């Protein structure tokens, strides 16, 4: 009944078109029932077919085909549009039937001529707008109608096609028209069925069209999220220096979405715009229009790049996948970052000292990058430029290593300028024109310096005149030295002033050095070059100023700055002369001798200012070569040599000194020659210009023989001549010939020729004499010629004189002593006294013999040689030496001294051997020990700081032991061991000396030598000559806290290896005292400091300024004054003036000035007080309250304030000070007015005592010393005095000399009591003479006036005087003629000086002479005063006889007690009687001459004419019969009756002459009274011999009286000798009769005869008178016997026979003896004829007849004859005759006759010729020696020197922390207006301060 059916399209799967046709698919399903029906089909097109009606099979549910499967039901469609297709079931096949069921189906039929395209642009994406759509429609109809198209993303019911599209009415021709679609999101990333479908009409409608996929056109939509693509680009940190790869292979590109994809091409980014992308392209092994693969796979096969990115910015690297359209479904990118800053490098110059471009420059780099390191292209730079290929670097290092291995250059650089070294490294390239980067800069600038040219200048000529040409030399010095290896050529070019202008470039002066007028020169390399260049120009004209330029060249670079100007000489002008003066002293010269020279240069025309100066050579010649030179050549050769020397010419000077001093070889009639040069340098030409002409020895000898004395049988002497010259010998060697004139013993010794060596003055001639040893004591003198150069023959005489010892041979004895004698200390002075002696002592005037004394001291090598002259009078010399020992004694040393008779200028020894000391010297080591110990640094000397390297110093000495000046230096080492252990480890094992002193020898130590601190250290240290003290320096440093202790020990340093210990005792050492050391303290006690610019609120101040005090204080202060108060809410600085006393320099320290100033309140500093003040500081006191302004700091005692402070001095102290700090007295000699500057100097005369009595004086006043300055000045004199009477001070204030103590040493001024004879009116200075009459002394002053003319006789105590000189009067008997006597001298014998002021004494008068007292008192016996005697002064003591018969001589007897003529000061005593005086000046008084009498006055005269008198001045002589034959005696002795006087002036009496006589009553010397010594009583004698009367003889002289002649004799008369007697025939018989009478007649008388005597016997005298009695004639008779008148003849008768016949008168008459007779009778006579009687005649009677006659008787006259009266009768007597008379008797024999004299005695023997002369006093022997002189002492040594600082200071903390708070992290024109104005201020303030510091 029901049935259901399905009708589709069983043709193709697109939609027919007009011709493919259709077929259907119908199936018809009928569950209900299963009958046969027929269906049948009907289609849109009825015309083209009817189908008819056929069975169907079997229906049921089950579909069963039907319709179409092989029949014809299929039609082709004609029209084109929407079909209907109807299948209708019929039950039965009868028209109509029934109807079961109809179906119906619409198809839609397109059109073949249109034709639509579908394009896609890329591959779709989910999720994202993808609109790369387009649609291209073709119609083959010319004209189309509108259109519109949908399309279908997928043929899911999901998915709706979309909205109708209007493309277009494309209405002309078949060309294709082309629609955009809009944006459609796919949604599935599965492949897509995309259909496009067109309509006709926008609603419903045909459909005209279909596109489809076809095949794998599909579109295919990609979701972006299933991709994944791996980039791994390399590196990412990597920098701009290496190169990323990009391996292709190695990434991967995958969809990971689905097997099958669409394909994308892949393109990659730098990110770098200078290359593009890259071409599109797709992955490996892959071709186009394939599936994308579905594994990962690489995007190249082979593909490697490498890039290199521009600039160190971020890069991405995006790589993606494109299809279509530049729009990216997914794109993958990786981030890459670079960086520049990292590299560095360093660059180090290594030789150092850089100078410019001396040497090379030397510089190496290290450039190092972190990592991935790669080439970077250097560049290195110097001054200026950059290589262009830039060198080459490569990496070979980790940034770690800083200096990587770069290419060492080097380069010079120029100039002194800095170099500013820089490298560059530039990253990219740089050989291709293109710019690397640049990523370090770090420049290296050292600092350099050059080396600077010197040039000088010198002209000739040296002012040009006009058209004369010069030369200008011009010397180049370089600076230190030409690099070696390199040698350099100048090039100087030189413009003249007046050739052209001065170029005005630089190239114009290269050019004309580089041209043939510029000079090329060489320099030497490696030395100092001093090069000279030469220029020539000509002046036209002469121009007054020079000015010239030069300009040098080495290469390209000039020497001088071309800033800098030209170099500028100016060179002078005018060629002036020079005028040269000579002077020389002496005007004579010996051979060889200094003279001085000076001379004189002139100038006309001064020198102009700012040019160089002049200098010029002198030339001189000695004149020893011989020739001067004469052309300018020589003289300037000379001058260039060391004869010519230099001056230099002083600017705008004129005057120039030009002094020298030769010498010559031979004296010469010369001047030396003169030239004066100047030339250029190294002496290249001669030029003169003035000219001058000539402006016109000594020896002495010393001869000294040894030995002096001669010895017989010995060694002749040697006598040595020394002869010395002034001059010393300079060109050639001398001979002198000595020789010495013969003596006249032993032959004249020959000569002796001696050279001397040269260089020396002095020579010595020997000579030897052979008979020297007999020769003759006596002088002999020596003349020595010698000779010398030129000057020739000069004398020399030496004298000396030559003794005889004779055969004695003399010695010398040694005798040595010290006053110290044992022990001797080491090194200490020791005094030797050696005496030399000759007992004999032979030498006494002439020849002094010098001995020289050598001593040698044990100093064992086995010296003070010192020289005397043996002094002719003492034997002894005494040698003093000093030996000073330096070595221990070693069992003593001795002395041994040796002699040498050779002295001055040792050949002969002079003792026969050398004596040791009799003491062994004893030597004592030395006791030095160490005097102390200090350190330096120290909280105290016992203990040294902890960390502090404290220096320990010891102090040696070495006590008395000095050592001496002139000796080797000592040395000491000094070891010590501190006694820590911190250095060379354990400690030192024992205490001994051994190993102390072998421990470490630091004398010298380095800084870090690392011993320098050790605990053990040794030392040696060297005492200099002269000095005591030694010092021993050590440090030490001490690591760690605790007790030391330091042991120290010295030994003496001899010989390199130390010696033992120098203290005594072996093994002793000095332990010092053990500490602990002390904390060591931080603290710089620097000077003031100041901080920098810190920030201040306001009023607090760094610093005040200019004398004010700093105030930390809220009290405001302006300036210094205060004004407001607790102005400041937190305290500021301020500053105060300050008060008066102290002054301020800078902002700091108010300090009080030294002592002698004082200061006001705020000045800066304390004025100077004048010079005579004391400016003491004043009392200060304190603060009390201690809130009260403080008047100063508290530590400043006492002020100054103000010019109130400085104070004077008082009277009498002087201040030459300016500071008067302190007022030193007035000294001894000068006197202060006011607080003097300078005391006065008083004058001469007053002195040193108090003066206050006296009245203006100044002498310091109360208020001067007390109210003021209180304690600190006591009172002292200044005042001056007059030396008072009679004393003077001699000189201008020599002070008195003043003594504290008052009663012990009475002080003194110095003034004396003057000297005797001065008197001084009162003050002077000088003592003034006394005038004449007046005198003085100091034992006293006064008189005793006219003594005796006092009754009492004693002097008087006399006070008289002259004002106005003072000086006493000499006393009476005392004169002063004269100014000047300390005594006045008495009056000599024989002058008066009677009134007190004697200006002179007088002569006595004629008539009073003088004599001490008066002559009364002198003549007077008795005395009146008993006591004093002095009227008992007797002085005459006469010579006469006393009262009375006897007769005492002296009559006054004793010793004269009275005799002085000269002390007379009164009336001239009147005369002694004895004396006398003729005149007036008769020093004793003359006795009378014998005879006279000279009577005591004139009245009282014994024998004396009354009218002449004695005036007291006459002696008159005696009268007649009075003598005196003596003196003194007052009257003449009246003479004894014998001697009688007559003469006037008789010495003597005269004898009484025979024959008379003297009877005289009053006759007889004077009676001398013994009371008044005066004769009285004489009268004058019988004047004359009075002669004898007659009867009186006197035959005796001398006699009294006359005596009567005697019997027999006559005096006949007066005056007669003696009596005579009577004459014979006359007779005397009385005495004292005259006249003798006649005899009687006949009797005779003999001479003489008392009687008359009567003849005898027969005689008669027969006369009267008569003289004899005659014998009568024979024949004859006498008249009577006896008796007889006459005699007659006998009688008659008679006869007388005989003749002595006499009548007898008695008997007989006539008859006698002998008488006459008878005769015989016979006998007759008759005639008395005869005596014969006849004897008769007988007569005769006639013739013959004769008768015989007889006489009568007896005599009868006549015979008768015989017979005639008888014969017989005659009877008578007869006599005989008597015998007759003998013969008389002969005569005796005369007396014998007297015999001859015997001879007396020989005359007497003679008195002797003289005896010998006994030796006179003996010679004297030394005297004592004189005291040495003292040694001044030493002074102080200069203190040791300050030792150094410590070593910089130490490194510094490398400082940390922030001292902030809160914790922190972890870890502009009124601007530079305001500048500009600090700026200025600072320079204001600068500018002040620099005036502040002038």
């Amino acid at each position: 009944a029901t049935y259901t059916l399905t009708l589709d399209k069983l043709g193709p799967t697109v939609n027919p078109t007009t011709s493919d046709a259709v077929t259907f698919t119908a199936t018809v399903a009928s569950p209900d029932s299963t009958t046969a029906v027929f269906f049948t089909l009907d289609y849109g097109d009825g015309v083209t077919a009817e189908t008819t009606r056929t069975t169907t099979g079997a229906l049921s549910t089950t579909p069963t085909a039907n319709l179409v499967s092989a029949g014809t039901y299929t039609v082709t469609y004609a029209s084109i549009g929407t079909k209907f297709v109807t299948l209708r079931l019929y039950d039965s096949a009868v028209a109509p039937g029934v109807l079961l069921a109809s179906k119906t189906v619409p198809i839609y039929v397109e059109d073949s001529t249109l034709t639509a395209t579908l394009l896609q642009s890329g591959v779709p994406r989910l999720n994202l707008a993808f609109s790369g759509f387009k649609g291209r429609v073709s119609s083959s109809t010319a004209n189309r109608a509108d259109m519109w198209a949908t399309i279908q993303l997928d043929t899911a019911p999901g998915v709706f096609e979309s909205s109708r599209i209007f493309i277009g009415i494309a209405p002309t021709a078949s060309t294709n028209y082309d629609f955009v679609i809009p944006d459609q999101v796919y949604n599935l990333e599965g492949a897509k069925t995309t259909v496009l479908r067109i309509y006709d009409a926008p609603v419903g409608g045909t459909l005209l069209r279909t596109f489809t996929p076809a095949a794998a056109n599909a579109v295919y939509v990609v979701d972006p999220s299933k991709y994944v693509l791996t980039l791994t680009v390399g590196p990412t940190s990597v920098t701009t220096a290496d190169q990323v790869t990009f391996t292709q292979t190695t990434t991967e590109v995958s969809y990971s979405a689905s097997a099958t994809s669409p394909i994308l091409q892949w393109r990659f980014n730098w990110d770098d715009p200078s290359v593009v992308e890259t071409p599109l392209a797709y992955p490996d092994a892959l071709t186009a229009a394939s599936n994308f693969p579905t594994t990962a796979t690489a995007v190249s096969s082979a593909a490697a790049s490498t890039f290199r990115y521009t600039s160190t910015g971020s890069k991405n690297a995006r790589l993606r996948l494109y299809d279509g359209a530049n729009n990216v479904i997914a794109e993958k990118i990786v981030v890459i970052t670079v960086s520049n800053a990292g590299y560095t490098l360093a660059l180090a110059k290594t030789t150092a000292d850089p100078v410019t471009t001396d040497d090379t420059i030397a510089f190496s780099a290290g450039a190092k990058h972190l990592s991935s390191t790669s080439q970077v292209w250097w560049t290195i730079d110097y001054g200026a430029g950059e290589s262009s290929p830039r060198t080459a670097l490569t990496m070979t290092n980790v940034g770690a290593a800083a200096p990587n291995a770069i290419a060492s250059l080097s380069n010079q650089y120029t100039s002194g300028g800095t170099k500013l070294a820089t490298l560059r490294i530039y990253d990219r390239d740089g050989v291709g024109a293109n710019t690397g980067l640049l990523l370090a800069s770090t420049t290296v600038t050292f600092t350099v310096t050059p080396v600077l040219y010197a040039l000088e200048s010198a002209v000739e000529p040296f002012s040009p005149i006009a058209t004369v040409a010069a030369k200008w030399s011009f010397r180049i010095q370089r600076s230190k030295a030409t690099p070696a290896g390199v040698t350099e050529s100048i090039k100087c070019a030189f413009f003249g002033a007046d050739t052209g202008t001065a170029p005005a470039d630089l190239a114009a002066w290269l050019t004309a050095a580089n041209g043939a007028g510029g000079l090329t020169a060489t320099i030497l390399p490696s030395s100092i070059p001093s090069d000279i260049i030469s220029f020539t120009r000509t002046y036209a004209a002469a121009a007054a100023s020079l000015q010239g330029k030069l300009q040098c060249f080495i290469g390209s670079t000039p020497l001088w700055d071309p800033y800098y100007p030209t170099p500028v000489f100016q060179v002078l002008a005018a060629a002036p002369t020079y005028t040269l003066s000579a002077s020389v002293t002496p005007a004579v010269v010996p051979v060889d001798t200094a003279t001085l020279w000076t001379y004189n240069i002139i100038r006309s025309v001064p020198v102009p200012a700012g040019g160089p100066s002049l200098p010029i050579l002198c030339s001189f010649w000695d004149g020893k070569t011989g020739a001067a030179p004469t052309t300018d050549a020589g003289w300037a050769a000379l001058a260039g040599s060391a004869n010519g020397k230099g001056t230099s010419m002083a600017p705008g000077s004129t005057t120039a000194t030009c002094s020298f001093t030769p010498s010559y070889s031979t004296t010469g009639t010369a001047t030396p020659t003169l030239q004066l040069i100047q030339n250029s340098f190294a002496l290249d030409a001669a030029t003169t210009v003035g000219f001058l002409s000539p402006v016109y020895a000594s020896y002495t000898i010393s001869s000294y023989l040894n030995p002096v004395t001669p010895v017989a049988g010995g060694a002749a002497a040697v006598w040595r001549i020394v002869i010395t010259r002034n001059a010393a010998v300079t060109a050639s060697a001398k001979t002198l010939t000595c020789q010495m004139p013969d003596n006249g013993q032993g032959g004249s010794p020959a000569d002796v020729t001696a050279d001397i060596a040269v260089g020396g003055t002095t020579t010595v001639c020997v000579f030897s004499i052979a008979g020297y040893t007999t020769a003759t004591p006596g002088p002999y003198f020596a003349t020595v010629n010698v000779v010398d150069g030129a000057v020739t023959t000069s004398h020399i005489t030496k004298n000396f004189t030559v003794l005889a010892s004779g055969t004695t041979a003399p010695t010398y004895a040694v005798t040595s002593v010290v006053s110290p004698a044992t022990p001797v200390k080491v090194s200490t002075p020791v005094t030797y006294t050696f005496t030399i002696t000759r007992t004999t002592a032979v030498p006494a005037g002439g020849i002094p013999q010098p001995i020289i004394c050598e001593f040698f001291n044990g100093e064992g090598t086995a010296a003070d040689t010192v020289v005397a002259v043996m002094a002719p009078g003492e034997t002894t010399t005494t040698c003093t030496f000093t030996t000073y020992y330096t070595t221990v004694s070693a069992g003593g040393f001795t002395a041994k001294l040796m002699v040498f008779g050779e002295s001055a200028t040792t050949p002969s020894q002079l003792l026969a051997a050398v004596h040791s000391f009799a003491t062994p010297m004893v030597v004592a080591a030395a006791v030095v020990a160490v005097e102390s110990t200090t350190i330096s640094p120290n909280y105290n000397p016992t203990t040294p700081y902890t960390n502090i390297p404290t220096y320990f110093t010891f102090t040696l000495l070495r006590d008395p032991p000095v050592p001496p000046s002139a000796s080797s230096g000592v040395q000491f080492a000094c070891a010590l061991y501190t006694g820590q252990n911190v250095n060379p480890a354990s400690a030192p094992s024992a205490i001994t000396d051994a190993v102390y002193k072998t421990f470490t020898d630091v004398t010298t130590a380095v800084a870090t030598d690392a011993n320098y601190f050790a605990d053990q250290q040794l030392r040696v240290v060297t005492m200099a000559p002269g000095t005591g003290r030694v010092s021993c320096t050590f440090p030490t440093l001490y690591a760690a806290a605790g007790p030391f202790s330091p042991k120290f020990f010295v030994f003496e340093y001899a010989s390199s290896t130390v010696g033992a210990n120098a203290l005594a005792v072996a093994d002793t050492v000095t332990s010092l005292t053990s500490f602990t050391t002390q904390a060591a303290p931080t603290f710089i006690t620097g000077p003031t400091n100041v901080p920098q610019r810190v920030p201040l609120p306001k009023g607090f101040r760094t610093t005040c300024f200019d004398g004010y005090e700093l105030i930390f204080s809220n009290d405001n202060y302006t300036n210094g004054v205060r004004v407001a108060v607790d102005a400041y809410p937190y305290p500021v600085g301020q500053c105060r003036k300050c008060p008066g006393g102290t002054a301020t320099m800078d902002g700091y320290r108010c300090i009080p000035c030294p002592s002698g100033y004082w200061s006001n309140e705020g000045a800066r500093e304390c004025t100077a007080c004048p010079a005579g003040t004391i400016a003491k500081p004043a009392a200060l006191t304190a603060r009390a309250k201690y809130s009260i302004d403080p008047t100063t700091y508290h530590f400043v005692t006492h002020l100054a304030m103000g010019p109130e402070s400085c104070k004077k001095c008082p009277k009498g102290y002087f201040q030459p000070n300016i500071a008067g700090t302190v007022c030193l007295p007035c000294p001894s000699g000068f006197v202060s007015t006011s607080g003097a500057t300078g005391c006065t100097a008083c004058s001469e005369g007053t002195y040193h005592t108090d003066g206050v009595g006296t009245t203006t004086p100044g002498e310091a006043t109360s208020l001067d010393t007390t109210d003021t300055f209180g304690s600190i000045y006591p009172i002292i004199p200044n005042t001056c005095r007059q030396c008072p009477a009679n004393t003077y001070l001699p000189l201008r204030g020599q002070a008195a000399i003043a003594s504290m103590n008052l009663a012990a040493v009475s002080s003194a001024t110095p003034c004396r009591p003057c000297e005797d004879g001065t008197w001084s009116k009162a003050g002077a200075a000088g003592c003034q003479k006394c005038p004449p009459g007046t005198y003085r002394n100091t034992w006293f002053s006064g008189q005793l006036g006219s003594p005796f003319i006092t009754a009492d006789g004693v002097p008087v105590a006399t006070t008289l005087t002259e004002l106005g000189s003072g000086c006493s009067q000499c006393p009476p008997g005392t004169y002063a003629p004269t100014f000047g006597m300390s005594v006045c001298l008495p009056c000599p014998a024989g002058t008066f000086a009677s009134a007190p002021g004697a200006t002179a004494c007088q002569q006595c008068k004629p008539g009073t002479n003088s004599l001490m007292g008066d002559r009364t008192q002198q003549m007077a016996l008795v005395v009146t005063n008993a006591a004093n005697d002095f009227p008992a002064l007797r002085a005459y003591t006469i010579s006469g006889m006393v009262a009375g018969p006897a007769y005492a001589k002296p009559i006054v007897t004793g010793p004269d007690t009275n005799f002085f003529m000269a002390g007379k000061s009164e009336t001239c005593s009147t005369n002694l009687p004895g004396y006398y005086t003729d005149v007036d000046g008769l020093p004793i008084q003359l006795p009378c001459k014998p005879g006279t009498f000279m009577p005591f006055d004139t009245a009282t005269a014994n024998l004396l004419d009354t009218g002449l008198t004695v005036d007291g001045t006459q002696c008159y002589t005696c009268q007649t019969g009075t003598f005196n034959d003596e003196f003194s005696q007052p009257v003449c002795k009246a003479c004894w009756s014998g001697s009688f006087a007559s003469k006037r002036g008789l010495p003597t009496c005269e004898i009484a002459q025979p024959g008379t006589f003297t009877n005289v009553a009053a006759a007889a010397n004077a009676t001398f009274n013994t009371a008044t010594l005066i004769p009285t009583g004489l009268v004058k004698g019988a004047q004359a011999p009075t002669p004898c009367g007659m009867g009186y003889f006197q035959s005796s002289a001398e006699t009294t009286t006359c005596t009567a002649c005697a019997v027999g004799t006559y005096a006949d008369q007066a005056g007669l000798a003696a009596c005579k007697p009577c004459q014979p025939g006359r007779y005397q018989n009385s005495i004292g009769q005259r006249v003798c009478k006649p005899c009687d007649m006949g009797t005779y008388s003999r001479y003489g005869g008392e009687l008359c005597t009567k003849c005898p016997a027969g005689t008669v005298a027969s006369k009267t008178g008569s003289s004899q009695c005659t014998p009568c004639a024979a024949g004859f008779y006498a008249n009577a016997p006896d008796s007889a008148t006459s005699c007659r003849a006998c009688p008659r008768g008679y006869y007388g026979p005989y003749s002595g016949a006499y009548a007898d008168n008695l008997g007989d008459e006539f008859e006698g003896p002998r008488g006459c007779y008878k005769c015989p009778y016979d006998f007759f006579a008759d005639r008395p004829g005869v005596r014969q009687c006849t004897a008769c005649p007988p007569l005769d009677l006639g013739g013959g007849n004769l008768v015989e006659q007889c006489t009568e008787d007896l005599g009868s006259q006549r015979c008768k004859p015989c017979s005639l009266l008888s014969k017989p009768k005659t009877a008578r007597t007869e006599q005989s005759p008597p015998p007759p008379s003998p013969s008389p008797p002969p005569p005796p024999p005369p007396s014998p006759r007297p015999p001859s004299p015997n001879p007396p005695s020989p005359r007497p023997p003679s008195p002797a010729p003289p005896s010998p002369n006994p030796p006179p006093t003996s010679p004297p022997p030394s005297p004592p020696p004189s005291p040495p002189p003292p040694r001044p002492p030493p002074p102080p040594p200069p203190p040791p020197s300050p030792p150094p600082p410590n070593r910089s200071p130490p490194p510094p903390p490398p400082a940390s922390s922030a001292i902030n708070p809160g914790g922190g992290v972890n870890q502009i024109l009124s601007l530079m207006e305001d500048e500009d104005a600090e700026a200025a201020q600072e320079e204001q303030a600068i500018v002040d301060v620099d005036a502040e510091m002038q």
